[PDB]
């Protein structure tokens, strides 16, 4: 091909002779192209993440497209698909492909394709060169078939901000705020039947972009993720507590937008100089429509305070529905695990009561 830059990872085939060079964080960029190209630390990983959640019916789709070093040796490159219907039924596969190819083409479009030529099966994504739009095609016969579309909402892109998440992780938000659609056919375990999934109306989400040379165990013991449009407000929170045996503070990459204007850029999480975030969890059973992780963390929700005589933004986060529960420990009375949530939100400034839904995920390593 001509004027097309490519990084091809094939299972059981060396990357040592890839022409393209590795990079770190590129300020002001989406950073969509892979960082580990011709050499990959044995613990390193890369993530292209997309989601959408409908406010009208709370259907939700969560996509995780990964590379890691281990994958090049053994087992391939994992793609995680999680869906929840309005009625709270859930569908989710971990799918592994032997080949992972990312492309920047002559137009400046970036394409990724995780594929298996043997099964004639693939999941791909495409990002416009101006990050106005991204889309995904699912084509795994008798598992998942369909697509997903994201349109960036007017306003600040937030790409001119720091993407460090503590000292060893990068977390860019290539599409911070987005309207999202999705039409999927999701097959049973035996591949004999299928159900239609249509993401509900008034759905927001986005695209995140994350890598580290270290495995997350060496990075975090706990993590919480939130993404939400709440009236004129949009926010993204990624908060981690540093690994066991560390004097480091909790790191955050938190952003608050108002009518598309970026109004708060927290890279510091505090309690009670720099834009900062308070993120404190609750256990009260105020209302009936509440739920919790199926592991040791029994929190029902969070309070989210953004602090700029600066203006003040507070939001209650109620866990209403479970998208997923996946373990990170043997079962027990003190088991840890990962939980995906349909989040319900309410707040803003003093006096304000805007309502939204959001995706959230909390992870604890044992
Ligand atoms: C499969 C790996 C994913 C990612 C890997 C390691 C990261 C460590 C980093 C320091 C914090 C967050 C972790 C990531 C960003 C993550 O948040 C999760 C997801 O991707 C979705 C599903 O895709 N999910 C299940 C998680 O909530």
């Amino acid at each position: 091909m001509s004027n097309v830059t490519v990084s091809a990872f094939t299972v059981d085939k060396s990357i040592s002779e890839e022409h393209v060079l590795p990079s770190s964080f590129i300020p002001g960029s989406g950073n969509i192209f892979p960082k580990f190209t011709s050499a990959i630390p044995k613990t390193a990983w890369e993530l292209w993440y997309f989601d959408g959640i409908s406010k009208d019916d709370k259907s939700s789709i969560v996509i995780g497209v990964t590379r890691n070093a281990e994958g090049l040796k053994h087992g391939g490159f994992k793609v995680q698909v999680f869906v929840i219907w309005a009625d709270e039924r859930t569908w989710h596969r971990d799918l592994f492909f032997p080949e992972s190819v990312v492309s920047i083409n002559e137009s400046g479009v970036t394409d990724g394709i995780w594929k298996d030529a043997t099964s004639n099966s693939s999941i791909s994504f495409s990002c416009a060169g101006d990050l106005s739009k991204a889309s995904l095609v699912f084509d795994v016969p008798g598992v998942v078939q369909g697509d997903m579309h994201l349109e960036a909402l007017p306003g600040d892109t937030g790409l001119d901000t720091d993407a460090r998440l503590g000292p060893s992780v990068y977390y860019v938000r290539p599409i911070g705020r987005a309207s999202v659609k999705a039409q999927l056919s999701l097959y049973s375990s035996d591949a004999t039947a299928a159900e239609q999934f249509s993401l509900g109306t008034s759905a927001n989400g986005g695209m995140d972009r994350v890598w580290s040379p270290l495995s997350w165990p060496q990075v975090m013991t706990e993590s919480y993720y939130l993404r939400t449009q709440v009236g004129p407000y949009a926010m993204q929170i990624m908060r981690i507590f540093p690994p066991a045996g560390s004097e480091d503070q909790p790191s955050t990459m938190a952003r608050l937008y108002r009518e598309g204007q970026l109004v708060c850029v927290a890279q510091h999480v505090v309690t009670r100089t720099h834009d900062s975030l308070i993120l404190s969890k609750q256990d009260n059973s105020d209302s009936e429509d509440v739920v919790t992780g199926g592991y040791r963390d029994k929190n029902t929700g969070y309070t989210v305070e953004f602090v700029e005589e600066g203006q003040r933004w507070k939001f209650q986060v109620r866990h209403e529905r479970i998208i997923w529960n996946t373990p990170t420990s043997r079962p027990g009375p003190d088991a840890t695990g990962n939980t995906g949530f349909v989040e319900v939100l309410c707040g803003g400034t003093i006096g304000e009561s805007y309502e939204g839904v959001g995706t959230g995920g909390q992870c604890e390593l044992s």
